[PDB]
């Protein structure tokens, strides 16, 4: 909490990262750069980051961009953070990320430097309301992003930035793809629209377009009824109605229920709870955990880095009890198909 405590960290011969508790001390081969006020996460109560899979693209470019550049060859970059322990733990999560998608760093060496100054980062948050019960470590959130990218879930390559940043947003539907070209998380359409100001409600209609140009085939409403499926059904799509209690955990008949029509849905699935946040990212979780033999906590960074303040409270505590069922289902799984 002091400026004694500022420290510098080498992640390449050029690329510097640095938390400053006080005013960053020029030079004339030095340039420094701070994305604390650039790429802020938008919290929903006391959570704090991850950034989203947005961010971190827009951070890694930053980076690529600034190295680059021929007004700079001889400079030395430094991504320099504040006295916000919120703001330390995002800016060495992106140093983290760019360090293992374009670095071949592995996570552990990855964190082993961003901790090298003996730096002390609070571990990631959920979205509930008081008392925590669950944490996610930046090493967690590292494991993530490298699966991801072994899995064919990231790929920057491809990556549409507009695109993220349009859908994400509630007058656009308020939707992300959690795994590419197979998982969508969205609001709760309701019965006929109110986009009308006040809020940004949506019926089924705005998303009908934009799921068949991206092969969504089954659709799947955990939270209680707004609509009548037959609005979705009348346009092809294949509908399921597996409700259970808002922000409580799903029932092992809901879940086998849950893992059973996507493993038969025959292109992208498309989820959704009231706010697609706590129900729905905790059965996709699921999903992940059973079919690419990822940790609870692995997966649950996987998610809130594509949409932000999913699972929450005891549904972190299902996902971390179930882990090892689901890894063992999994294993079945694929050996019977073999």
């Amino acid at each position: 909490r002091d400026p004694q405590d500022d420290v510098y960290l080498d992640i390449t011969d050029r690329l510097c990262f640095a938390i400053l508790y006080s005013r960053p001390k020029s030079a004339s081969n030095v340039h420094y750069f701070s994305i604390d006020n650039e790429l802020e996460y938008e919290n929903f109560y006391a959570d704090f980051g991850p950034l989203n899979l947005a961010m971190v693209y827009r951070y890694c470019c930053k980076i690529n961009k600034k190295l680059k550049s021929i007004t700079m060859l001889r400079k030395k970059i430094v991504h320099f953070t504040g006295s916000d322990q919120r703001k330390q733990a995002n800016a060495a999560f992106l140093v983290g990320c760019y360090m293992v998608i374009y670095l071949g760093r592995t996570p552990e060496e990855a964190y082993r430097i961003l901790i090298f100054g003996e730096t002390s980062y609070i571990p990631f948050r959920d979205a509930a309301y008081g008392s925590c019960n669950f944490y996610i470590t930046l090493l967690d959130c590292f494991h993530a992003v490298k699966k991801a990218m072994q899995y064919g879930f990231l790929n920057f390559n491809s990556f549409n930035l507009d695109e993220y940043e349009h859908y994400e947003k509630a007058e656009n539907g308020d939707l992300n793809w959690i795994i590419p070209d197979r998982f969508i998380a969205f609001c709760g359409p309701h019965s006929r629209a109110r986009l009308e100001s006040g809020y940004h409600q949506h019926s089924p209609e705005t998303y009908i377009q934009y799921f068949k140009n991206h092969n969504v085939t089954t659709i799947i409403r955990l939270n209680k009824r707004m609509y009548d499926a037959k609005r979705f059904t009348d346009a092809g799509f294949d509908h399921h109605d597996l409700f259970f209690a808002d922000g409580s955990t799903p029932t092992d008949a809901i879940v086998k229920e849950f893992l059973d029509i996507c493993e038969n849905a025959e292109g992208a699935i498309a989820v959704h709870c009231k706010a697609g946040l706590g129900r729905t990212g905790t059965l996709i979780a699921c999903y992940i955990m059973k079919h690419y033999r990822m940790t609870a906590a692995e997966t649950i960074a996987w998610v809130r880095i594509c949409r932000p303040g999913s699972v929450i409270g005891p549904q972190q505590q299902f996902l971390v009890m179930k882990q090892t069922n689901l890894w063992l289902e999994g294993d079945y799984f694929r050996q019977k198909l073999k």
